[PDB]
């Protein structure tokens, strides 16, 4: 049972998927136009320490969204291994493909979740954009 | 040689009395003035966590990172990508100033500067931090 939330939503990203997360995804969360939503670029307060930051957006939030790619996991996961080491809610969008050979090798639970395939993937096909958005809120709720 | 800072000080905040109350009045026991960069102050959320890490270092003349205990368990793992991109595990870079504060028992090889047991020795310790800062 979580404590003291604050945000519906904590959305994790690569500064590099900017256009994606704020040109489409938060308008489509904002589809309850009231839903308050953690940014690190809004939230993050250099008066803690880097790792109580990111344990109070996601530990303040109903649901963490993470947009995996190639930049997010080249340079973005190794400020969460600290975190997802030791906890296993959380939704993974797979914005644009991975390859496994480029992956961290102590990247243990992350390369298993790809390996699962469990990740809502962003289809490059825009007639499949309306089914994506219907599995992100049944996701969410 | 664009630098802005003179050191930048990276370290838990578990130890920021030593930092606070020692460290940074020894530097500017002797250098007034001394510019000193540190994350409490500088970080721009505008800029990725890594991306400012790599700004407070490329900007300071020097890097002085406070070992300890402390360090290593809660903010090593925000540091690594750094060395272990310039290859700092096998090779040295000059701009970089290790402090020993306190041991790390293992449950860089030997090129630190170690806060010393007995406080006879730092004002030794003092003198060979400001030469390496120099």
């Amino acid at each position: 049972l979580k404590r003291n939330v604050r945000f519906h939503a904590f959305i994790s990203y690569s500064e590099h998927d900017s256009l994606w997360v704020k040109n489409e995804l938060i308008p489509n969360l904002e589809k309850e136009d009231s839903i308050l939503i953690c940014l690190y670029e809004s939230y993050f307060d250099p008066g803690k320490s880097i790792s109580e930051n990111i344990v109070s957006f996601i530990e303040k939030s109903y649901k963490s969204i993470f947009v995996l790619s190639p930049n997010f996991v080249q340079n973005e996961w190794c400020h969460y291994e600290f975190y997802f080491a030791h906890h296993n809610h959380i939704i993974l969008i797979l914005l644009e493909p991975i390859p496994f050979y480029c992956i961290p090798t102590r990247y243990h639970k992350l390369k298993a979740l790809l390996e699962k395939k469990a990740y809502l993937e962003w289809p490059k096909d825009r007639r499949k954009c309306g089914l994506f958005w219907a599995n992100l809120r049944a996701a969410i709720n």
